[PDB]
C-alpha cells in the first residue's frame, strides 16, 4: 500500500506531520504516487497528459479515513496533473493542495494554474551556516532584517522580476554592505494574483513560479546562507486564496473551511487534517528549503472570531501553540514570528506559561507611536513628547523586533521619507534621527526595502525601487547611515540585551527642546544615545553620566558622510565631576539640528 | 552584372571582385552583403572559386515564394504546397539572408500585415506564423521597420511608423513574439549553422492538412519545428523525433502573450517509442491554430 | 595494423603532435588497442584484469621507431592495466605515460596510480565561447586571473575536496562575484603526491583522480565557459615525477631523461629533467599542450621554472620551448601560453622570429618582490626605499607581463600576504587594499591566488580550505569588496586595458619623505588618476597635477567605510585650478586618506 496503517492513524490524529511525505505526488522511476485528502468524495480521479485526460483510467482507491491514494505508470516529473473529485451527482477538477510545484497553463497565472509532478532533490552547501544559527538564542544576539519583496525589488529590464538564482549575488552582496542579518521574504507561495503580494495563497508547498523552478528558491536559501545571512519566509496560516479551483470546498462540500455557517476562506481548526496540513507545511520550508524563520502575519484574526459566547477561537488557539510547540521541537534553531495587532498577552511567551509560543512579536504599537510622533512638526513636537517616552512602558511585554513595513509605505500612507516633516535636508535628517532611535531603542530591527535610502514613492509591486536616487546624496547618506548603524549593532552587545537590563534612561523631561536621553548597557559596556529632534542646534547641553573621564563620539547622525551640516562634539568630550540628571559626572556636548548622537566611554 | 560578345558587364563583375577582394583586405571582419534577383551563381562565394566575392545574400527566393505562399487564403494553401517545402533545396546555394525589407512594403505592395489574409486574429496570426518560419529557416535574418508590430500601412517615409498600434493587443503581441524568436536565436547554437548539416526534414507530405515539421540541430542540440498553416487546430498530432525522453515546448506562436488562441502543450511532452516519419520515437502534439511550435529536448 | 607508415614517420621526425590518436589505450567496443614507445626494450606485454594479469597472454610487437603495438580483446573501459617491460635480465612493471585517466584502485590516501582504459567522448556546449574567444588579442583586453588548487579551495566536508563537477557551480559563483577573467588551476595533471600540489606529474595525458572523471573535468571547463570565464592550465614540462613505475627509465634506460650522464645533473631537479634532443620526448611534451587545448577546451598554458630549462644554455630546451610556442598557435590561434621565468631572460614575451621565446605572458616577479619589499617595511622607514616603489616603471615595458602575487609567495614561512603587512589590523588591511590598488593600477595584466581576495590570516594550506570563517570580520570582507570594485574598473575602463609605455603616464615621483606617489592611466580620450599615500598620516590640500583641467570625480577610494577604512576622501565633484604643479597645466587639491589609494577620472 502506498499508505501504511500507522501513517492513516496520524492522519486521523492530526500528528502527522510529515504529511507532505505521503500527500500530494511523489515520483517514481517508472510512475508517480498520487495522494488527496477527500473525506466526503465518492471518487477521486487524477487526469494528465499521461492519459490523454481520461477520468476512468487511474481512479483513486480509498486507503484510509479520507484519504485516496494510487499509482500511475508513466506520470513523470515535469507533467502537469489534475484531481477529479466527484460529489455524487456533480464532479469538479482541482489542484493539488500538496503541490510541490505548479506553472500556468495559459502562460498568466491569473487565469489558470496548473500542478506539476516534481522532485524536490536538491544538494546543498550550507551546513557551516545550519550548525552556526542561533535561534532562540538569537534573542541576546543582534537581529536586524531586511524585508523584501521578491519581485519588486529590482528589475532586470523594465517589468522584468529578477530569477530566483539571478537574484541570489545582487542581493547578497546588497544586504552584507548594509549589514543585515536575515531577509525577510513576502510569500513566495503559489498565488494566482501577484497584486496580492503573495498573502492569498493558493499553492502552500509550492514556490511561486514567477521566479523559477523550486530547486532555484532552494539555490538563493543556499547562496544566502553561504553568505552568512538567514531567510525568514513569510506564512499565512490565517487564509487561504479563493480559487474555485484550489483549496475552497475540496470535496464538492467545505474541507479546509469552517462547516459552521476573510470569511468562508478561514481554515477550520476543528479539523485534525487541517492543521496536519497546515503544520506539515510549517515544518515542511524549514525541513525542505532549510528555511530560518517563519513569520505569522494578522494573528489577532485567527485569535478572535469577531451558554459560551465567546470570541476567542479556542481553535485557533491551540493550532498556534502546537504550530510553535512543533516547530522548536523538530527545528530547535527556527524563529518564530507573529504580527498581532491586539495587545494579546505573551504573544512571544512559551505556551507552558499559556503564551502563543512565538519567539518574536512585532512591535506595531512602537511603529505606531513614533511614526506618528516623527509626521509632526518639531514645532508641534514639544506638545507630543509624552509619546515619544511612553513606548519604552510596554517595550519590554514581549521580545520584539521594531518594525518598518511594506504595509506602513503603501495605501497612500506614503514613503518613510515622505512621512517626514520639512524641506529635504530635514527629511534626511528626520529619516536619520528615526532609524537612529529605532536601533538605539530596545528591540530587534526590521526594515522594508528601499527605506533604507528613503525613497520618494510608495512602494509599488509593478515596479522596481528608485535605485536612481543612490546618485543624491541624502539618499547615499542615509543609506550608509543605516549601515553604520547595523555595523554599531553587530559590534556592540550593549545593543543585543532588549530587555530592562539593557536600558535606562539619562533625561526624558526636556519638553521644550524636545530632548530624550537613554543609556544602553549589558555587564560592563554601555553606550549613550542623545536624540534632539527639534532642527534647532543645542549648545552646552549637559547630559548625567555614570562614569567619569574621556567619552567618545561613536556616531554622529548630523555628519557630512551622512549628508548632515556636520556640528558636533569633535571625537573627544571630557567628562565634568559635577552632578547632572541626578548623575554623578556629566558630559557639556553639542547637539546637531534633528541629530542622534552615540557616545561612548573610552576603552 | 548584366549590361542587358556577352550580356554581362565584365567591368563591373571585376569591380565588384576587386571591390571585395579590397575590402576583406583592410578590414578583415567587414561584411558585404549583395542583393541579386538574377540566380547568378556563387554570390557568397569566394573570388577564388569565381565568385563574386559577398559574404551574404539576401534570399529573394525564400521571399517570394514564401509571401506567396502567405498570402493565399489557407482554404488554398492546400494546393501550394509545394512551394512552401520546396524552398529549401535552394537555401543552400550561398550564405543566405531571409530578408523581409522596405520594397516589400512599398508602391501598393502593402503591408506584410495587409499580405495576410483572413480576419484580423488569423492576420496576426498567420504574421506571427511567417516570422516563426523565418527564424526557423536556415539563414540569417532581416526585417524592417514596422513589420515588427505588424503596422496597417505601407511604409511611408514622408511620417512616421504607426507607434500608437503599440497598445492594441494583436500589435504589441506581435512585437512580443519577435524578441522572444530574436533571443531563442541568440542563445541556441542549433540556430547559427545555416549549412546543410544544420537542417533535417521531419514531414512534408501533410498537404491537406498544410502541416510542415524540420529539425535544425548543432552536435547535441535539437529543436523541432511544427508550422499549422491552417486555422484548424489538429489534435492527437504525432511528429517523428530522433531522440526520445522529456521534451518541452520553449515557443508556441498560439501563446496568449502573444495574442494568440491559447492552444499548446503546457506539461512535459514525453516521446513515445512507436515509430513514426521513419524515426525511432515520436511526440503526438497539438497543433494550435496558424501556429508555429518550437520544441527542445530537456536536459 | 594500428600505425601507418605515416605515423612511424613524424615520430622519428618529431612531428608527431597528435601523437595521442594512437599512443595509450584506445577502446574499441570488442577490445582495446595498446601503443607504448619504448626503443630499448627487449619485450613488452600488456597485463590486466582482462588476462589474469599474465604477461605472456598479450606481448605487444614492435613496430618502427621503437614503437610497440597490440590489441586486447575483452579489454574494455574501466580495466585496470599495466605494461611489463624486459630489459635483458630485468623486467619491471610500467604506468602508461598516454594514459587518458589514472586511478587507485586501493582507495588508500597513499597508493600506487593505475593506468585506466577511458573513453575520453564528450559532447561540448562552449560555442560562444571559443568562437569569440581571444587570445594573443587579450594583450588590449583586461585580464584578470583567479588562482586556484581545487583540493584546497573549498571543502565539501572537513577533508573533502568537491567534484570537477561539484566545486563548477560555486567556483564560477565565486568568481562572478569577483570579476575574475580566468581561474588558473596549478597543475591538474596526475601526481602522486597531493603535497608536491601537481608538479610532479605522473600521467600527463590524464587528469587527476581526486576531482572525478575526465569528463567531470571537460564539464567543468565547459560550465565555466558557458558562465563566461577563462580556464588556465598549469602545465610542467621542465620535469617530470619521480616515482618508479612511472617515465623513470622507462624501456629500462634512459628515454626521457638525459642519456649522457653528465649533462643529466641538474640542480632543480636533475636525472629527472626531460631530453629534448629526443624526436620522441619532443612529440610526447607538445602533443600535450595540444592534448588539452584541443580535448579540454583549455584557453591558456603557464610553464613554471623556465630558467631550469633554458640553463644547465640548454639550445634543445630553448628551441623545444621555441618549437612548442610556434606549434601551439598554429594549432590554436586563440590560445594564451603564460611563463614565469626567474631569470632576466630576455624576449620571453617575444615572437619566435624576433629571436624571442614565444610566450604571450611573463610573470613579472620583478614588481612582485619589489612591491612586497617597499610594503614590509613600516610607514616610517618608506621613506628611505622610495625608489624601490618608482623604479618598477623602468622594467614595467620589457615584457607582456602579469603582474603576479601567487601560491609560491604564501607558503613556507614567507607568510600569507595578510601576515606580510605591518603595524595594527586596521593598518594591515589598509595597506593590503593599496597593494591591491597599485597591483591594478600599475602597468600590467593581474594575478591573484585563492586567499589574498580576503586577506586569509594563515599561509596557504593544502590540506585545508581557505579559511572562508574570517569573511565574517569585517577587514576581510572589505578587501574581498575592494577587489571585486577594483575588477570592475579593470573590466569597464579600457585605460588600464594597455600596459604598453603610451598606456603610462608619471604625474610625481618625488615625494619621499611622505611616501606619495601620483601616476597617470590613459588610452585615447580616456584618462586615469592614481595617488597614494604610504603611510598612516593623512594629508590636507595635496596638490596633484593633471592633464585635463576641469571636473573630476573620484571613482574609487581604499579608505571608504565599506571597504574598512576610516571614510576619509574627496567629496564627489573636484575641480581642477588653472594653476601649474608637477609640470602640469592644472591641479586637483585632494586629501589623501591614511595608507589608501585615489582612483579619479575626469567628468
Amino acid at each position: 500500500s502506498w499508505l501504511t496503517e500507522e501513517d492513516i492513524r496520524r492522519w486521523e490524529s492530526g500528528t502527522f506531520y510529515d504529511s507532505y511525505r505521503k500527500l500530494g505526488a511523489h515520483p517514481d522511476e517508472e510512475g508517480t504516487w498520487f495522494c488527496v485528502w477527500a473525506p466526503h468524495a465518492d471518487a477521486v480521479s487524477v487526469l494528465g497528459a499521461f492519459n490523454n485526460w481520461d477520468p476512468e483510467a487511474h481512479q483513486l482507491e480509498r486507503y484510509g479515513a479520507g484519504l485516496w491514494a494510487g499509482y500511475v505508470p508513466g506520470a513523470l516529473p515535469g507533467h502537469a496533473y489534475k484531481y477529479r473529485i466527484r460529489h455524487g451527482f456533480y464532479q469538479a477538477d482541482k489542484t493539488d493542495p500538496y503541490a510541490f510545484a505548479m506553472e500556468p497553463p495559459t502562460g498568466s497565472p491569473i487565469e489558470g494554474l496548473a500542478s506539476i509532478i516534481t522532485r524536490l532533490d536538491y544538494t546543498w552547501h550550507d551546513d557551516a551556516w545550519m550548525q552556526r544559527r542561533k535561534g532562540p538564542a538569537s534573542l541576546y544576539e543582534p537581529v536586524s532584517i531586511y524585508e523584501v519583496h521578491l519581485g519588486s525589488w529590482r528589475h532586470k529590464q523594465p517589468g522584468v522580476s529578477f530569477s530566483y538564482r539571478e537574484i541570489a549575488e545582487p542581493l547578497a552582496d546588497y544586504v552584507q554592505d548594509l549589514g543585515f542579518t536575515h531577509v525577510e521574504l513576502l510569500p513566495i507561495m503559489e498565488h494566482p494574483y501577484y497584486g496580492s503580494w503573495g498573502y492569498q495563497v493558493v499553492g502552500y508547498y509550492a514556490p511561486t513560479f514567477r521566479y523559477g523552478t523550486p530547486q532555484d528558491l532552494m539555490y538563493l536559501i543556499d547562496y544566502l546562507h553561504q553568505r552568512g545571512i538567514g531567510v525568514i519566509l513569510d506564512w499565512v496560516p490565517s487564509h487561504f486564496a479563493a480559487d474555485p479551483q484550489g483549496l475552497v470546498y475540496f470535496d464538492g462540500t467545505t474541507l479546509f473551511e469552517y462547516d459552521d455557517p476573510w470569511g468562508t476562506y478561514v481554515f477550520d481548526y476543528n479539523k485534525p487534517g487541517v492543521r496536519n496540513f497546515l503544520i506539515s507545511n510549517a515544518l515542511f520550508w524549514l525541513d525542505y528549503y532549510h528555511v530560518d524563520g517563519l513569520r505569522v502575519d494578522a494573528v489577532a484574526s485567527m485569535l478572535y472570531r469577531d451558554i459560551f459566547g465567546g470570541r476567542e477561537n479556542l481553535e485557533a488557539i491551540d493550532f498556534i501553540k502546537k504550530f510553535n510547540e512543533t516547530v522548536y521541537l523538530h527545528f530547535p534553531e527556527a524563529i518564530t514570528i507573529a504580527e498581532e495587532s491586539t495587545a494579546w498577552p505573551g504573544v512571544s511567551a512559551p505556551t507552558y506559561n499559556n503564551g502563543l509560543g512565538f519567539l518574536y512579536k512585532w512591535n506595531m504599537g512602537w511603529m505606531h507611536d513614533t511614526l506618528d510622533y516623527m509626521r509632526r512638526d518639531p514645532v508641534h513636537r514639544k506638545y507630543h513628547h509624552d509619546t515619544l517616552t511612553f513606548s519604552l512602558w510596554y517595550a519590554f511585554s514581549e521580545h520584539y523586533i521594531l518594525p518598518l513595513s511594506h504595509d506602513e509605505v503603501v495605501h497612500g500612507k506614503g514613503s518613510l521619507w515622505t512621512k517626514m516633516p520639512g524641506d529635504d535636508w530635514q527629511k534626511a535628517a528626520n529619516l536619520r534621527l528615526l532609524y537612529g532611535h529605532m536601533w538605539g531603542h530596545p528591540g530587534k530591527k526590521l526594515l522594508f526595502m528601499g527605506g533604507e535610502f528613503g525613497q520618494h514613492h510608495e512602494w509599488n509591486h509593478d515596479t522596481q525601487l528608485e535605485w536612481h536616487l543612490l546618485d543624491q546624496p541624502y539618499h547615499r547618506g542615509i543609506q550608509a547611515w543605516v549601515r553604520d548603524l547595523n555595523h554599531l549593532y553587530r559590534t556592540h552587545p550593549a545593543l543585543w540585551h532588549d530587555g530592562p537590563e539593557g536600558f535606562e534612561w539619562i533625561d526624558f523631561n526636556d519638553r521644550d527642546q524636545s530632548v530624550i536621553c537613554y543609556l544602553r548597557k549589558h555587564t560592563d559596556r554601555l553606550l549613550l544615545f542623545v536624540l534632539n529632534f527639534t532642527p534647532v542646534p543645542r549648545e552646552h547641553y549637559r547630559v548625567g553620566v555614570p562614569i567619569g573621564g574621556p567619552w567618545r563620539e561613536v556616531l554622529n547622525s548630523d555628519a557630512v558622510a551622512y549628508g548632515g551640516s556636520g556640528m558636533g562634539n569633535f571625537g573627544r568630550v571630557e567628562a565634568v565631576p559635577e552632578s547632572w540628571h541626578g548623575r554623578p559626572f556629566h558630559l557639556e556636548l553639542t547637539l546637531p539640528p534633528l541629530a542622534i548622537l552615540i557616545l561612548e566611554p573610552e576603552s
